[PDB]
């Protein structure tokens, strides 16, 4: 009744354990200038992250914050999401330098800006973003990737 809230959580740590494994296998943008922004606002999510899950371990249905370390991890996987997007656009980008739909995408739907980043999101808000307007564009650029891989193998 108690124990099956508990589990509930050790998974979602799992959960975010895999994903961080996976986000692994996605290169890292580097330290170009445009990514600058992104990669201490994911550093800080990271650290945090690992705090709360930490946590997550050691902590006891009982805890008074049990909750806010809760919607806290919730947050930890789209923020994942996001360090994940932008290292594959980042990589596209290399790849397919200059082409204005992968520049547009990237810079209207899913570049992290002081303003504009998930930085001062959470909750509801944070994922409808990235559930919507971040993996849209994410959809459409590799859409466009597609058409390139295939005119590029003429
Ligand atoms: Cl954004
Ligand atoms: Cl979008």
């Amino acid at each position: 009744e108690a124990m099956a809230k508990v589990e509930e959580v050790q998974k979602v740590v799992k959960e975010l354990e895999k994903e961080l494994g996976e986000l692994d296998k996605v290169p890292s943008y580097g330290d170009a200038q445009d990514y600058s922004y992104q990669k201490a606002l994911w550093e800080e999510f990271l650290r945090i992250g690992k705090d709360n899950m930490d946590y997550a371990s050691k902590m006891k249905a009982d805890d008074k914050f049990f909750h806010k370390v809760k919607g806290d991890l919730n947050d930890f996987k789209y923020q994942i999401k996001v360090e994940n997007y932008i290292r594959q656009v980042a990589e596209l980008r290399k790849k397919y330098p200059g082409d204005n739909t992968i520049e547009e995408e990237y810079n209207a739907h899913l570049k992290q800006d002081e303003g504009k980043s998930i930085a001062s999101q959470e909750g509801a808000t944070l994922r409808d973003y990235v559930d919507r307007e971040a993996s849209e564009a994410m959809g459409r650029i590799k859409q466009r990737v597609a058409e390139l891989e295939i005119l590029e193998h003429h």
